[PDB]
């Protein structure tokens, strides 16, 4: 569990851990108590994990979409604010954390993307999507780019997707409706489109990442990236005299950035709550905190009320707030995560060339709707061919983390996993399977600390009152179910079959098949030959 | 161990293995008995390993070099021809296969390396090296290449390398004598330049192995190839008209291949000598035996008397006589892999320009002379740092396979063998290390099976009449000794010490650091939640 009169802090690996390490140092020193911060990589998957069996960070930031789902899984303490302390943020902050009624964590600052901009190299910024191209032909000529932004994460990408999005028509026998399809309609299948064709025609790279656009941009070597207020610091320090203005425009509609409240969130199995809340409400949300994270790493707009009229005069915060507004507030639904998964998977494979945009879109759409029934125990698949059936997924694509170890199980390891006929398990509505090297130890362990009687094969039919054709007996050391052959191997050779956890096992073919061994150890010890 | 009335064959697989299991076939139809012939990789090392143990073919096939190494570690039966079948073959190929006056092997085939050019492209192939570059320029305007052959063993390299090869002169105070040094000579060096010099220059590339060589040839983009009787089957096949022909001079030298006797041993361990004497002397050294194999890959000149002035009938088989006398017949001593090993490293590090070719093959014969000390138990090193030391190779750099599974140590392996001051542990002659997951295995195995007693570090101190300080103590699961801040958390944490055979081990920092893991299996196996 977590240590009592400490507080450990997780926040995001682009934000100001510095500035908010800082903040910790104060706590300290007026205090007594030690604040730890720290930036786990893949941090918003890594806290219900952790989280879920009472361990993990006290305090975690991130945007409010992640907290939902949190929330639902009762892994954040509900947030009780005094009135007065609440009337010092914005209503809508405090709304973004909001989960059936109650707060559920702390907003901090008010995030959107900006378009960026070298104004050496790009005096006069397009003002649409469709110039890019032109733009990056005379560029190329110059020996730069246009534009350079992640496209590995679907953040980055949604503003040009969702800038033309709407609902679908719908029609039958002469009648007209409207219907709201999600993200499988015309407009973000256009903007899908667009993006595809800057790659196709040598205008981005697929494989360019948050890294590599950084790097680009503040090395003055592309003209224009897109990225929030943190990455504004990293450009001051550069030789880059850059601007932040509003994204461009895609078909005459203004890109839709998705618009983030960063939010701290108490984990509901921390013994240090008072603490933590002490920290956010006294420390963190006070002008002097909020400027030390601020320094480090721009926040955006910050959630105090005291602060409205101040924004507008830094024009990088005036952009923002304009690009937030021609946006939308990210949902806060317990689903969040399966959206984001789904359109991520849509975006590379549409980049990568493997799906078309509007196979990409409509699978993104049902595959988001599928991962949604995880959370029904009686609709969800337990079988992995099922699973990547109702996610139109290859068995070769699909991604599953292993129960015990959470790496992700490499090709072999699927289809090994297929070919048992094991069963998915579900961990808080999220599917997992289970690696060679976990089902190998936990074989070996099982065998010993279960290890009930052993019968014959004949003793066994009697047993189950079933043939030992079609009874399902699993080798005991890799879980294979035994095919007809091994089971008469069985039989021949007279092994017998051994109740191991309350069912009998074998082994397979492959299984099946000390005064040295133990000698040698001591030369490779040197102890003696 | 070996399988009796049955007969098992290795030998290598670029031989007529499909021609010899013909002959097995025969053998069985007229005997009863079964025979089966296969091509382990890498055969010539695997044997003395699984027969040092009791196990492997009843025969092995392979030139006459190696087995001399084989005989002096009691691999091989002695062959008890009678007068009359010895008289049948060339007395020197029975010497080829002589150790210490005993026969240890049947010869077979006399097998020597040539010169094969594209006759269409061809006509009049280069009777020197020096020619070989102009040659190339030429040819790759025509959209093909001079030469392309295995850079990858030594036996391809070496008649160029040993060209020029001399003894060396040596001198003191106005007095001149001749020395043999190996091949560390000007001779050897200037060979090997050449060869390199012909990869700087973009003439061959080094990493052309033997099936790209033999691709390149037999599709018609290369005009010449080196190679010796066994791949004249897949050109005979090929579409390309070729010639065998006298090896280029060096320095007007003639090259120097290496001549190999292709020769028959028996597994001391085999059960069936009697009919591994009976197949080899009746079946396989008859007319229609060797003309079985020599049908699916030529064998060269065969050891038959008989056969003597129907060599040179075949103008390949005059040319493969022509380099062979050119060349010396390989000795068979029994460190002759170790000068194999030591001239196969010297090329690719000089071909990769790792080495100076002067260093190479300096190198080359003081590690060969330091492998040939592997055999005095007195001499050898037993710290793989000094190992590497005496052989001029970085740890970064060294092969060295685990004593138990005889996998390459990867680098991560090889430095965490050094880092815990483990032992090289020599079988036959053959320096081993360990790999991680056979210490891991056997340190887990070892606790079990070998648990005295256990003691708290006070203790320990009585029983060595030492202090805890300076004693060497192993942890249990990864056998690194124990730094004094181990053993302090030891007496700290009040750990105690425990005898694992016959010494007192600890655990390390890394390795000090179930109602619901097991209920989880149940749910992977579908059994219940
Ligand atoms: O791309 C999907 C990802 O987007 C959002 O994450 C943002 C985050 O809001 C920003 O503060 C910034 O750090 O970049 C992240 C994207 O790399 C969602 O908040 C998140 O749930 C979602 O996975
Ligand atoms: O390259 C070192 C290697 O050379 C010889 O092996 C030859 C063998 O003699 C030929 O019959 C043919 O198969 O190609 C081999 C080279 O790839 C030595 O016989 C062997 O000991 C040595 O390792
Ligand atoms: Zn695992
Ligand atoms: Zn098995
Ligand atoms: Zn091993
Ligand atoms: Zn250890």
């Amino acid at each position: 569990k977590i240590e009592e009169g400490k507080l450990v802090i997780w926040i995001n690996g682009d934000k100001g851990y510095n500035g908010l390490a800082e903040v910790g140092k104060k706590f300290e020193k007026d205090t007594g108590i030690k604040v730890t911060v720290e930036h786990p990589d893949k941090l918003e998957e890594k806290f219900p994990q952790v989280a879920a069996t009472g361990d993990g960070p006290d305090i975690i930031f991130w945007a409010h979409d992640r907290f939902g789902g949190y929330a639902q899984s009762g892994l954040l303490a509900e947030i009780t604010p005094a009135a007065a302390f609440q009337d010092k943020l914005y209503p809508f902050t405090w709304d973004a954390v909001r989960y059936n009624g109650k707060l559920i964590a702390y907003p901090i600052a008010v995030e959107a993307l900006s378009l960026i901009y070298n104004k050496d190299l790009l005096p006069n910024p397009p003002k649409t999507w469709e110039e890019i191209p032109a733009l990056d032909k005379e560029l190329k000529a110059k020996g730069k780019s246009a534009l350079m932004f992640n496209l590995q994460e679907p953040y980055f990408t949604w503003p040009l997707i969702a800038a033309d999005g709407g609902y679908a028509f719908k029609y039958e026998n002469g009648k007209y409706d409207i219907k709201d399809v999600g993200v499988d309609n015309a407009g973000a299948k256009a903007g899908l489109t667009f993006l595809v064709d800057l790659i196709k025609n040598k205008h981005m790279n697929a494989d360019t990442d948050y890294s590599i656009a950084e790097a680009a941009f503040n090395k003055g070597e592309t003209a224009m990236t897109i990225n929030g207020p943190w990455a504004w610091s990293n450009i001051d320090t550069s030789a880059v005299n850059y601007g932040v203005t509003v994204l461009p425009t895609f078909k005459g509609q203004p890109s839709k950035p998705f618009v983030g409240v960063l939010s701290a969130g108490i984990n509901a199995a921390s013994p240090n709550k008072e603490l933590a809340k002490e920290f956010l409400e006294n420390y963190l949300l006070t002008d002097e905190g909020l400027e030390a994270v601020n320094k480090d790493k721009p926040l955006g707009a910050v959630a105090l009320k005291s602060y409205e009229e101040e924004l507008a005069k830094d024009p990088r915060i005036a952009a923002t707030m304009e690009n937030a507004q021609k946006g939308e507030i990210m949902p806060n639904i317990p689903q969040m995560s399966a959206f984001w998964y789904a359109v991520r998977t849509a975006v590379i494979n549409a980049a990568s060339g493997r799906q078309t945009v509007d196979a990409a879109l409509a699978a993104a759409q049902t595959n988001a709707a599928a991962m949604a029934r995880f959370e029904d125990p009686t609709r969800r698949p337990y079988k992995l061919p099922d699973l990547c059936t109702e996610l139109n997924t290859s068995l070769q694509d699909i991604e599953i983390t292993c129960v015990y170890c959470k790496t992700v199980l490499e090709l072999t390891e699927v289809f090994e996993f297929a070919r048992k006929d094991l069963f998915v398990v579900y961990r808080d509505s999220i599917p997992h399977a289970a690696c060679h090297k976990c089902i190998d130890f936990y074989s070996r362990i099982r065998e010993l600390r279960h290890y009930s009687d052993s019968v014959y094969g004949d003793t066994l039919e009697k047993l189950t009152n079933t043939g030992l054709y079609n009874l399902l007996i699993r080798c005991l050391r890799c879980q294979k179910p035994l095919n007809p052959a091994e089971k008469l191997r069985h039989l021949n050779e007279k092994r017998r079959f051994h109740n191991i956890a309350g069912h009998y096992r074998g082994q397979c073919h492959s299984c099946c098949n000390a005064e040295s061994s133990e000698l040698t150890f001591q030369e490779l010890l040197g102890e003696r030959r």
